[PDB]
This record gives structure tokens, sequence and C-alpha cells, in this order.
């Protein structure tokens, strides 16, 4: 529907990655290829889900500097209602910065998005009715545990659909799990927060009964090789096979992942061939030079889950 619309809240960074040509010298500048790239857990999600063709609004936070208005303005070209992201006065726009070399190898990584906690409780209390007025909310463990509290609690029985980002940063959700509609961690982040080791296939039963204890609504686990375990707590779960994927940038899988769960459960679709559309959805990312696939359609992920 035409006022059916998707609410993310998640940080937006500017992905600099440069390689050298031939090896590195430390001896100064080393002639190589350097790319910037939109990105950010939230960001990248709110681009797969105007690319699967919801509307999609992106509640972040980037600087007062420029640069900073050249990714939001990038990002509405590619469909996202940037329309109330806040422009922090005088801050630096947020930003992974990677050294690659000529393998593709990545080396070592800085990383800056202090900005993030600009995403205030305060800041989106000033979106309260726009908020509990959409379809669905996703939102990246990114953002401080006041502004995931803030959210989990103001979400007017609208479901969240949380992304744990990495080990880290999601462990803000363990004491507030039964308010979460979707979760969607790897096997570390599952660890992490449940406190039982993920050996193997074997031991996620056990772990989805203490996500399922703790109030979980849905889990969607990723094993990496093992594939995809889904559990709902009323009752349903089960495997999902990886699909064969010709892995050529490994960033933005599980963006596109969360865009497809959050994007089919507004679609009215079950939880099972949401979890299979989701990995297809996930799979074009993979096999895309860039972190977010622009080719990413319903069209497309629908034909990569049969053939």
């Amino acid at each position: 529907r035409e006022k059916d619309y998707v609410v993310i809240i998640g940080s937006a960074n500017i992905d600099v990655a440069g390689y050298s040509h031939e090896s590195l010298n430390y001896a100064d500048s080393n002639p190589g290829k350097i790319k910037f790239t939109p990105g950010g857990v939230g960001r990248n999600i709110a681009q797969n889900l105007a690319l699967l063709g919801n509307k999609a609004w992106l509640l972040s936070a980037v600087g007062s500097d420029f640069y900073g208005q050249s990714l939001l303005t990038q990002t509405n070209q590619s469909g996202v209602y940037v329309d109330k992201c806040l422009i922090v006065p005088g801050e630096n726009t947020s930003s992974y910065l990677s050294l690659l070399d000529n393998t593709g190898e990545m080396l070592v990584a800085i990383n800056d998005m202090n900005i993030s906690n600009a995403i205030t409780a305060e800041y989106l209390a000033q979106h309260r009715e726009f908020i509990q007025r959409a379809k669905v909310i996703v939102a990246d463990c990114n953002i401080s545990e006041e502004a995931l509290a803030w959210i989990l609690d103001n979400a007017a029985n609208v479901p969240v659909f949380v992304d744990p980002v990495s080990a880290w940063k999601c462990v803000k959700v363990r004491d507030r799990l039964n308010q979460i509609h979707t979760l969607k961690p790897n096997r570390l982040e599952a660890e992490t927060l449940s406190g039982i080791a993920l050996s193997g296939r074997d031991d996620v039963a056990k772990v989805a009964a203490w996500f399922h204890q703790h109030g979980l609504n849905r889990l969607v686990l990723s094993m990496g090789g093992d594939g995809v375990y889904y559990s709902d707590i009323r009752g349903e779960n089960g495997w999902s096979a990886p699909i064969k994927t010709n892995v050529i940038n490994v960033t933005g899988a599980g963006d596109a992942m969360m865009a497809g769960l959050a994007s089919c459960w507004v679609d009215g679709m079950p939880f099972a061939e949401s979890v299979r559309f989701a990995q297809g959805c996930s799979s074009m990312a993979l096999s895309c030079e860039y972190t977010n696939n622009p080719d990413l359609s319903i069209a497309n992920v629908i034909s990569l889950v049969e053939n």
C-alpha cells in the first residue's frame, strides 16, 4: 500500500577502500586504487529495502561537513527517504576505512562511528508518531543502548527487526529480547548473547531454546557454511541450506538478508519462505562487487531462489 512505509534506524558511513598497485612500500604514497562507498548497517538495509520496492525512511546521523551531505544525496538517488536524518553541526560524518591489498585481502581497517551517539532517544522522540505508524521498524545495534531501549519501549506494537551488527555491539539486546520481533545473529553473536557455545549444528536447538525462554519471538541464526537455522517461539523451526554463491565481496550480505526478512514480512509472506527469500537476497549482495547490489529486486531474488 502507498502509505505503508518502513523505518530504519542505524548508522550511515562512507566506506573508504584503498589498495596498492604492486606492493606496500611505506615510503610515502604508493599509487593504487581508492573507492568511496556508502555504508553503515542501517543505511545499507534502508537501501536494500528501497531496491526491493518499499518506501524506506532512514533515521540516522551525518555531520555538518560536506561529503556528509553527499552520502545522504547518494542514498536518496537509490530510493531512500533521507528527509529525516540528523545533520550534526560540525561533526565527523562516520566512515569505515579499510586497507585491502592487490589480493583483495583486507589488511587493517580503522572505524570512526562515534556520530552514532547523535542518534539519541530525544532525536527519535521527535518522530514518535511517524515511527509508530510504520509497517515495521529495523534497528541496528550501532546506536546506543538508550536509543535502542527507546525504540523497543515506543514501538506501539510495530514489530522491531534488530540487526546485532557485531559480537561487541549485540550485548545491548540481551535484556530486551522479549521486545524484539525478529533477531538476526550470526554464530558468534548468538554465542555471545546466550552464553552457550555453538560448536556445531547439534548445538542450535539449545541456543534457540535459550533465546525463546528469554522472550525472543523469532530467531534467524546464520551458521555460515552450515546454512541458516530459523526458530519461532510458537514452535516452528528448521534449517535452510546455503545457496551456492560465487562470492565476490562478502560485505553487505547481512544487510541484504535483514532487508529480505523485513520486506517479506511487510509483504505477508510466512516465516520459512521469508528466510529462503532473504538467503537469496544476501546471495545477491555477495556476488556483487559493491556493498549494496544495485540489481537487488523482487524479480531477481525470486529467480535466484529456484535456480
